[PDB]
């Protein structure tokens, strides 16, 4: 029916599918958060009987990929020992010029970034060479290239080559802490429960992930991109006291039509009440609290850290920008790392908001 699944059926189905079964410890308190966020799924988010498969698909491989981590773990201990300095986190909201600095940044060949595949499978990242011949790749790849000729995009999900960086919602969802959730469905009691979390534990485990995907890569600058650092920022200087911090910027009310677009679209079918004005109501809600909450813990800590982007400044010269971040990090762009990085209609009526709810919602973020 339009149930999605309770939390020991949802174990019992990814132990099913990989026939994997040591979820770890609840020191991340991912239980509470599932617990948490099935209750709202099922009594707010008015999902269809396709939007109730589908989170219960979502929830159902959050849970596969802490399995195939803690297994990951155990296969090689050595990650304890992987030492992460300095890595550098971009956030902010979509349509702001995220993805374009998550791939500049990504592609200084002394860098790493975390490839679509391994967030998927959590496992040491193997030579870039080897790909083409490395079983699980060609398994991962093979279902994009097969999603993607079936429906072209557009019309409900989206998915992402296999060697393309991914945002760290993929490592994050193995806690079921994350702000994906609440900006693809109506889960207001969940996105409040949320924003009464510590990090701190979620981020811990993100951290052992890098530990582990990049074990073969040690002496590479970590590079991550993802929504939630707006959130947790407490968390994310806690867990990496050393991160270099870029936020991009765009004027929310020039943006949030297409936000909202973007989630109708991405949702479409899954859900009764996840439409229209209710989309806007919460995307309102959520990233007016990012930004805030961003501002906020962002006042304690070393503003050397950190580094603002305008889009349009971004746009305008995305490699003169890129060399402003090193400089301000005190970061030296090599030439190898230049090179590889020169490589119907929507409204804000449409989600019942006025361009002067969203500057006004938005003043000063």
């Amino acid at each position: 029916r339009k149930d999605v699944a309770t939390v020991d059926e949802l174990h019992a189905s990814a132990t099913k599918l990989v026939g994997l079964d040591d979820f770890g410890t609840d020191d991340d308190n991912y239980r509470e958060a599932l617990g948490v966020l099935l209750d709202a799924y099922q009594g707010e988010a008015g999902l269809t009987v396709l939007g109730s498969k589908m989170n219960r698909f979502f929830l159902r491989g959050a849970l596969v990929a802490r399995l195939l981590s803690q297994s990951a773990w155990k296969q090689y201990p050595e990650h304890v020992d992987v030492a992460i300095k300095r890595p550098i986190f971009v956030t902010g909201l979509v349509r702001t010029g995220t993805t374009a600095l998550h791939r500049l940044l990504g592609a200084d060949p002394a860098h790493q970034g975390l490839h679509m595949w391994l967030a998927e499978y959590p496992q040491p990242r193997p030579p870039r060479e080897t790909w083409e011949s490395n079983p699980l790749y060609r398994q991962l790849d093979a279902d994009f290239t097969q999603h993607h000729a079936e429906n072209p995009g557009y019309t409900g999900l989206h998915f992402m080559a296999a060697y393309e960086l991914e945002e760290c919602w993929q490592l994050l969802r193995q806690s079921l802490h994350s702000v994906s959730y609440e900006a693809l469905a109506h889960v207001p009691s969940y996105a409040d429960w949320l924003s009464r979390q510590d990090w701190t534990p979620s981020y811990c485990r993100h951290r052992r992930n890098l530990q582990l995907i990049g074990l073969n890569d040690a002496e590479k600058r970590w590079v991550l991109k993802n929504p939630s650092h707006l959130f947790a920022l407490d968390a994310l200087m806690a867990t990496y006291p050393d991160a270099l911090v870029v936020q991009t910027h765009r004027p929310v009310e020039t943006i949030m039509a297409s936000m909202c677009s973007l989630a109708q679209h991405t949702t479409e079918g899954w859900s009764t009440k996840f439409v229209g004005a209710q989309i806007g109501a919460d995307a309102m809600d959520t990233w007016s609290r990012g930004l805030e909450r961003f501002n906020a813990a962002r006042a304690k800590y070393d503003s050397a850290q950190f580094y603002d982007v305008d889009y349009h400044d971004l746009i305008a010269d995305p490699l003169g920008t890129v060399a402003d971040i090193y400089r301000h990090f005190g970061l030296t762009l090599s030439d190898e790392a230049r090179q590889a990085m020169t490589t119907h209609s929507y409204s804000l009526a449409d989600y019942g908001l006025t361009v002067e709810m969203v500057k006004e919602r938005f003043a000063g973020l």
